[PDB]
């Protein structure tokens, strides 16, 4: 049950891994926000 594909394609276009995002659930229950935070935060 991954993610939809609508979020991963997100992912690939900034380039963030989904695996390593872990927001509400690095899983099928991955949100849009879960991976904006991702870069977001920055370093």
């Amino acid at each position: 049950v991954i993610a939809m594909p609508s979020v991963r394609k997100y992912a690939r276009e900034k380039g963030v891994d989904i695996r390593l995002v872990q927001g509400t659930g690095k899983n099928g229950r991955v949100l849009k926000e879960d991976i904006d935070a991702f870069l977001a935060g920055g370093a």
